[PDB]
């Protein structure tokens, strides 16, 4: 539907943050969160990295993390889309400092439309196309 | 649309932040949807509170004008969500227009209230406070 554009550009970061972060003790709720947020085609294009003993969650664990910030956000509300330009800094638990920070560029198309989603998704926020590319 | 306390640490901390913005704050290019958001995110209590400073031939956007602004900054947020509060410390920065430079920051505690509240509400309502977020106490000190 429609609800602002201050409303956009939370569900829209914290979706960002939720999908492209990675810390083992929160990758159940980040997992789950980015499902109702997400079509089932671009879901299951992200469940994709979980499946078998080669998922990120069973090959990397609790070895390292991936820490996101959210550094713009512009928006197309008639259209429905919205381009994101994020950092993100990885670190394994034995490195000695943070890796050099990444930047990116995610360009997302949002939708709105279950006790579940209280705490996640109350206003039915979905994402339809999704596509990151570096700077 | 629900009678809640609390949404979550991240979206409890959306909306608090949010009303801390539209209610300290001041573009009056923008006060007409500030003075909206606060009222409609506030109980009766609260709103007829923040509105006074509107009223009148002196009122707040009456005598200000466009002649200043002041933009907020959110340093950190506290919650306590069993029981709908939150402290929220936040910098504010006055410029007036006829100066060549801005005011110095001033720090600020905001000690609030809040719950959620499934209240009829119209289009134009849902569509700036569709959980039916609102404060219930607001108290701001200096620090
Ligand atoms: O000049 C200020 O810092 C100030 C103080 C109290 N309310 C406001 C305000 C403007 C629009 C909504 O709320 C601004």
């Amino acid at each position: 539907t429609s609800y602002g554009d201050e409303i956009d550009k939370f569900w829209l970061t914290q979706y960002v943050i939720h999908r492209e972060s990675y810390d083992f003790y929160s990758v159940q709720v980040d997992y789950t969160a980015v499902g109702l947020m997400s079509t089932p085609n671009v879901a299951e294009s992200y469940q994709s990295k979980f499946k078998g003993r080669n998922g990120l969650d069973k090959v990397l664990g609790d070895s390292e993390t991936t820490r996101v910030k959210i550094n713009s956000v512009i928006l197309d509300k008639p259209h429905g889309v919205a381009t994101i330009r994020f950092t993100t800094v990885r670190r394994v638990r034995s490195n000695p400092v943070d890796d050099q920070p990444q930047r990116w560029i995610a360009i997302m198309g949002y939708e709105y439309k279950n006790a579940e989603q209280r705490y996640v998704n109350p206003l039915g926020f979905r994402v339809t196309s999704y596509r990151v590319n570096p700077e």
